[PDB]
């Protein structure tokens, strides 16, 4: 009563119903990520963190030789697999399997954006090229190019005296790379077998359906993203933007910088909508954070 | 469902063996008529009843 | 792991429906002051929780 | 008797631009009822008055 | 005889841009009266000038 015409038809409405999940995938990683293809076992980044400028004509043309250490992105693999128990196919109960594969196909599409923002919440517990924490008071910024004379502190992490609150980030998109990098070597497919005579269906009862995928995220270059885990006030957000547009390269050449968005954990978006982007303050009126910022809502920050 | 991350192994489904017994029922209404008003030719009842 | 859930409607009885849009759907509040909630959900009305 | 006079606008300088709106082209008063002068007026904001 | 002088804009740097604000972008003072510069130039906040 089983054919393998019924086989490839259901492999044929499975097939449809991925890509009809696929389609309707909603995408916010790109929002704060860039995405570089990749043909090879991995990617070197040791080029960041140059600022490439305009430079006169006073001699010889400058030209940067920049280290041969990278960044070692060492791109990983994820899959998914779901099962049939073998049972259900006799009872024709075959309106189930319809939604479950719906919902791997979103799972699937939002999965690089949930690494991207795990990533970014546990900036401080991870390094970026230059051998520091993304977020960290102490990065290096020499006074001269080469890179002689005694250095100076810059701080991107700004944290409370005691009564730790809640982790908020403030981002650059503008820049034509953002702080973020996506990889992305092979996309996701789907991997399915319904043998009579094969694994698991004569072991176990399990009708596996899979889905592969090949995807990294590294970091970009700290002097955009900042954390801030101090109560969100308008005169802390004051003090952050104000500390971020004064910071200078080597050199002392202010970079001109534009924080773009604002990204706060779910638990704390009313307060950040009602302390910026509503027109009348406490006890007053204009206030002059209004559209200031793109707020980018995410459930991926608890 | 959710993508699942690798470390040199292989998770399948989760849930099986359960079960939630909706147990469909059915229900039914029923009207009249009286017989009467058929022979009054009074037939523009029944039509906003019905 | 959170999953990113997206309530989308808001269901208020008959007797509140008034207040659900006065609160919520208007960017003018009684004080005078912006509603960041205008939109946010769709209402639906209904009749069958009294 | 009375001329029937019909005032079609007020004119401010561009630092009265947040009275005008308040006074006119928003829904908010400054206790947060709902205008009575809602578009009454056709404001023309300008610099050549500071 | 003069020319027509109409300051349009303020550059200030910005370590001087809360201040700007504070002067210029607050209505009601401690005491209760409208300041008369509010939107009286349109403030340019740059970097180039540390």
């Amino acid at each position: 009563i089983i054919t393998p015409a019924l086989i490839s038809a259901l492999k044929t409405s499975f097939q449809k119903h991925f890509q009809d999940a696929l389609a309707t995938a909603p995408s916010t990683y790109l929002q704060v990520a860039t995405v570089i293809p990749s043909t090879t076992a991995s990617n070197t980044y040791g080029w960041l963190g140059q600022f490439p400028k305009l430079r006169e004509w006073i001699g010889q043309r400058v030209i940067k030789d920049m280290a041969a250490q990278g960044y070692q992105i060492t791109n990983k693999l994820f899959e998914s697999t779901v099962g049939v128990k073998r049972t259900d196919i006799e009872d024709d109960n075959l309106g189930v399997y319809g939604p479950l594969m719906q919902e791997m196909g979103r799972a699937a599409g939002a999965h690089p954006d949930e690494l991207v923002f795990a990533l970014l919440k546990a900036g401080n517990a991870n390094l970026c090229y230059d051998g520091q924490n993304f977020f960290d008071t102490d990065h290096p910024v020499y006074p001269n190019v080469d890179g002689t004379g005694t250095a100076t502190t810059v701080s991107n992490l700004f944290a409370p005296a005691a009564d730790p609150g809640a982790a908020w980030y403030l981002l650059d998109t503008s820049r034509s790379l953002k702080p973020l990098i996506y990889q992305e070597r092979m996309k996701p497919s789907f991997t399915s077998m319904t043998k009579e005579d094969d694994e698991q269906v004569f072991m176990a009862d399990e009708y596996r359906y899979g889905v592969r995928s090949r995807c990294n995220v590294g970091f970009g270059f700290w002097q955009l993203a900042a954390m801030s885990t101090e109560e969100l006030n308008q005169v802390n957000f004051e003090k952050v933007y104000d500390a971020m547009r004064n910071q200078k390269a080597d050199g002392g050449r202010p970079l001109d910088i534009r924080p773009n968005l604002l990204v706060v954990p779910t638990t704390l978006r009313s307060k950040a909508k009602e302390v910026v982007g509503v027109q009348r303050l406490a006890n007053g009126a204009d206030n002059p954070n209004f559209e200031l910022v793109q707020v980018l809502d995410t459930a991926w920050l608890n």
